[PDB]
């Protein structure tokens, strides 16, 4: 602790919110990463595993659940800026087995914005590509694609699958061999390697059992990433153009294009945003859209990537709870990782309090 140092003030702000949060929710371990003024701060708390006990360190890997959807979008955006994908084309244009199905009328943009109408969860009985394609050929949305927003793991799966195919590789290769390496995210994985298993935190479910996420079909696209807070802070900085990584920077920025309004949010390519300065009530409402259908209204022409917005994404698994938010105009961002799935309203509120503390009022 030092005087006249913003770092000590930030640590106090973060500690004072995170310690009670972890106590009352019984969260075993967290890492919080903050960037502001071009400086990066990483704060680690508690335990990556209870038995045998292992502390959270700079190397601890957390499951981030739906933060993974933003990587599928970044890959699709990379394919798009590389000339391999048009977001306005239909899904069946790129997946010829689906020609003649309802996917003749669902665009890639629809699956990238949760506006196809596909339901939230993949049917549990779908285990292989044959069963998946049979389901998709038989599926019909309740409303015309493009009229409603239904947050969807399945649609995100299609987005990433199409993006990878357009690049000539599997999704796993696209992410681990192309995207994460080009972003400099060397401790981010869909499959944690043997030399990193000691760093892979256990998640603690509602009954406090240690669990790791089970990876099923198209799951890598929707929920597969394990990563460190430092790697995600780099991802946040890259999303704010702060790093010397040109196609990749274009791809990152273009994911922030605003395509639909729904409720309080602007739906980008997987990322979600609200105008900044943003009120806590609207941010909370905008982060309570995970399981219900809402009306979606197109933004056409699309809203270009903005500076004056709060861009964010939640992610969870049975054992983990994560959140990212950043405001490009202020070059400030936060990553909050936990090995217990605690409520989104608390993640958002803590992040709002932290970011609001980072400069004076004017
Ligand atoms: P985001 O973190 O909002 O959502 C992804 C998490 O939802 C759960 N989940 C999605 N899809 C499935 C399937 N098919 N089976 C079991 N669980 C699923 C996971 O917790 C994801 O991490």
């Amino acid at each position: 602790h030092h005087a006249n140092i913003d770092e000590s003030k930030i640590k106090d702000t973060v500690d004072d919110l995170i310690q009670p949060l972890m106590q009352k929710n019984n969260i075993p371990g967290m890492s919080v990463a903050v960037t502001v003024n071009g400086k990066n701060y990483i704060y680690n708390y508690g335990l990556a595993a209870k038995q045998p006990q292992q502390p959270v360190t700079e190397n601890t890997l957390f499951e981030v659940g739906s933060l993974s959807k933003t990587f599928a979008a970044t890959l699709a955006s990379y394919a798009q800026v590389s000339g391999k994908l048009s977001l306005d084309q239909s899904v069946s244009h790129y997946v010829p087995e689906l020609r003649g199905s309802s996917f003749d009328h669902v665009s890639v943009l629809n699956v990238g914005t949760h506006t196809s109408g596909l339901q939230l969860f993949m049917p549990e009985d779908i285990k292989n590509t044959t069963q998946l394609m049979a389901y998709l050929k038989a599926w019909k949305p309740a409303d015309a694609a493009g009229t409603h927003r239904v947050y969807s793991n399945i649609g995100t799966g299609l987005l990433g699958m199409i993006a990878a195919k357009s690049l000539g590789v599997s999704y796993e290769d696209a992410i681990e061999k192309t995207l994460l390496p080009q972003l400099g995210m060397h401790h981010s994985y869909l499959k944690v390697p043997a030399d990193q298993m000691e760093n892979y935190a256990w998640g603690y479910n509602k009954k406090d059992e240690p669990v790791h996420v089970n990876m099923e079909i198209l799951g890598n696209e929707a929920y597969g990433i394990k990563t460190t807070s430092s790697d995600l802070l780099r991802y946040v900085q890259a999303n704010m153009g702060q790093l010397k990584l040109a196609k990749m920077q274009q791809a990152l920025t273009a994911t922030h294009t605003g395509y639909f309004k729904s409720g309080e949010i602007t739906q980008d390519l997987m990322w979600e945003q609200l105008p900044y300065p943003v009120s806590l009530p609207n941010l909370l409402t905008g982060n309570d859209m995970a399981m219900t259908k809402s009306v979606a209204t197109p933004i056409v022409p699309p809203l270009p990537p903005q500076e004056n917005v709060w861009i964010n994404k939640t992610g969870s698994t049975n054992g983990f709870g994560a959140y990212i938010a950043f405001v490009p105009a202020k070059k400030m961002g936060i990553v909050m990782l936990a090995n217990k799935n605690y409520s989104i309203d608390q993640r958002v509120t803590v992040a709002y309090k932290i970011l609001s503390s980072l400069e004076g009022n004017k």
